[PDB]
């Protein structure tokens, strides 16, 4: 069972002060703080084992190469992929979606075809598809929202047809905390021969994820939201698909042969998709982040976070004129607005109290437009956040309401 | 003036042992070791100031955003760019070339046009242009090599014509150590209305670089070869060009507005070219690497390295049957083969002595083919390497020759 006090002891940032006040970091959905175990694993790699990794012969380079492929295997086990070779190292969720949109999209989505997204998607899972649709002359269809922040699943018959090549869908909304019924939707998409990319950037830190059970064709997430370093993420692709995909970025390490007269040939996947020096330091840190999370246990994390979320929603009932957005069973984040006050001002006052929340459109402008607001506040309730921090948020909103009403 | 002993004290890896023997790291051209100042600057950011950066309102996020834009300014001063807004953060040299090849290349290189590269280019500065040429139906022309590892500049009249859209050229060869006469070549390229991308990945650590004096249109380099963290590099583009370039990767932070009915608009450059969460940790580390190098002084580094290189070349004369590749005035690297022995075996014996060199084709297969060898050994002589390490290399090659002859 989970002890939030022992977990918080691993996170040096949580002792920091802001504005002279103790920090309450409620913005993990934008990016997560990192434990000492992750920070030090990367630092120690730099301090004692650093070298280039492309299977160099000397010892440090050979050992660094092995460390990197071991992290690839560990990540594949973390999401229950069948093979380490189904995982590609990318900069983050965003780059992984762009890689799919170009390598797979350009070869599989043709003029007159359509791609389906939802109205709750992050811009990372919208813009690459808008670009692809403009490149090839395809149509971008949209699953709309219900008022409670769930998908209008009844619209799926009008959106899926025989020209639907891809569903790109969020696992968990970064704003609403809605968890979408992926297994269901993937079954339906596969009935039409459509592939499914899942944006898992807000899923992998909250509960176990199993891509064989999901049967998704692509799955993406970012290391820095998973208590890991910036600059690294994971793209999972089914082996049979990944083996047919052409390269995206070109350069060293993704080639088999390079000739200026007879052209160039590519190596095998996933290495075909990793051009140039990888982010070895980020990969080491990501491996340590996975070990740290697995040691705590994702079901223990999920239990503690669900109880924290239930407590926050119960306490926020005592805030006057508070508008919440999204379903009651939300994961990870609480999106809200306070009376008629602009989110920017609410977030400013909260920051003035030492409380870090995110304000704005949260890279989800279509979602904001659906709710007819320009912005929202959002509080993340992660595994190192406490009841007392929730109390500080509730009290802060009460004070703000009273001061500005 | 330069003190190699004080510099080496900053680098914790240099005390490491390999095979039970003290490490001689002569592979900095593949990737450089990092000083404590760089390692700790990144670690301390994670420990005390970490947050997401897209101009979030709360304090940590606002301060992190400022740290990132300050590094952008520091990098622009480091290469004497006119404006911080001419620099784009990329994963490394390779990604930066791919970004140019797609964003600029797709809009400016048409069927029947030509692009000029050289026979000494790294694969990073070949493959993206091969891909572009195949995409748009253009021709990839090649400046050939002289036996001494310099460009056959006499061939330039037959290669430049009015259809030449781009010269992509290495500043310093990662194999030969040749420094190309960029200012000259850029003048000639501009006479034809061609743009010039410079691959500076092996230049920026050896002497000052000044892109206004060079007048190059694009310039790329990687942080990890500049004593900095992996996963981060710099693409410089002339403002007037960069402002016309369309985005490459799509997603959060590079947009102005996103609509599912009225389409999407882009923000201003360079931010238009940075999609999703940046590698904030790598950027912090890169800033510290720039400060560290500037504190030592690039002219002091260049002086010490030039004298070390002169010493090594003088000492290597006492190795029987040693073949050197490249010009006498080489920078940074010594490429060699020992008698008829395969580079792989020579490098294995050297690693067995604790000496890390690189063997293989060094991501320069066309260069290897020019010299009619499959592979070379390469020893890097960087600012923290010593005369004694050169002595160990010379003695090792002598022992290898005697044992295997
Ligand atoms: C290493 C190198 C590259 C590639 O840099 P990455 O950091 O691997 O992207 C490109 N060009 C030259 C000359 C190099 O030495
Ligand atoms: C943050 C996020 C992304 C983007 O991740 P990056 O790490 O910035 O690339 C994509 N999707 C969702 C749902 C997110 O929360
Ligand atoms: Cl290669
Ligand atoms: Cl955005």
């Amino acid at each position: 069972i989970f002890s939030v006090d022992k977990v918080r002891a691993d996170f040096p940032v949580l002792s920091r002060e802001v504005n002279g006040l103790p920090l309450a970091y409620l913005d993990s959905a934008a990016s997560a703080q990192k434990p000492s175990q992750v920070i030090d694993a990367e630092a120690e790699f730099y301090r004692h084992g650093y070298a280039a990794v492309h299977r160099g012969i000397h010892t440090l380079s050979a050992q660094a190469t092995e460390k990197m492929e071991n992290v690839r295997k560990r990540a594949s086990l973390f999401i229950n992929a069948r093979s380490a070779e189904e995982l590609v190292f990318v900069r983050g969720t965003t780059e992984g979606i762009n890689l799919v949109a170009n390598s797979w999209g350009n070869s599989n989505v043709r003029a007159g075809d359509n791609i389906i997204i939802s109205q709750m998607e992050h811009h990372a899972n919208i813009v690459p598809w808008q670009m692809l649709c403009a490149r090839v002359g395809a149509e971008l269809r949209v699953i709309p929202l219900n008022p409670d922040g769930t998908l209008q699943l009844e619209t799926l018959p009008t959106l899926f047809d025989e020209k639907t090549r891809l569903l790109a869908i969020t696992h968990v909304s970064n704003v609403l905390g809605t968890e979408n019924p992926l297994a269901e939707m993937i079954t339906l998409a596969h009935q039409h021969g459509a592939k499914v990319l899942v944006d898992g950037a807000q899923a992998v830190m909250h509960h176990p994820v199993d891509v064989q059970a999901l049967d998704c064709d692509f799955y993406v997430f970012s290391g820095h939201k998973l208590y890991g370093p910036t600059g690294i993420g994971i793209l999972y692709v089914k082996e049979a698909l990944l083996q047919e995909m052409p390269p995206w970025e070109g350069g060293g390490s993704m080639i088999a042969t390079v000739s200026l007269s007879e052209g160039t040939t590519w190596t095998k996947a996933p290495w075909r998709f990793e051009a140039g020096t990888p982010n070895t330091g980020g990969i080491i840190g990501l491996g340590a982040a996975l070990e740290y999370v697995s040691a705590l246990g994702l079901n223990n994390i999920a239990e503690y976070e669900q109880n924290l979320m239930h407590y926050a929603l119960s306490q926020l009932e005592s805030v006057p004129d508070l508008t919440l957005y999204g379903p009651q069973n939300r994961l990870g984040v609480i999106a809200f607005n306070l009376g008629k006050h602009h989110a920017y001002d609410v977030g400013s006052f909260l920051d003035n109290y030492g409380i870090a929340v995110r304000t704005g459109h949260h890279c989800a402008m279509p979602l904001m437009a659906y709710y007819n607001v320009p912005a929202m506040c959002r509080a993340s309730l992660a595994m190192y956040n406490t009841h007392e921090e929730v109390d500080r948020l509730v009290t802060g909103l009460q004070r703000i309401h009273r001061l500005l009403g």
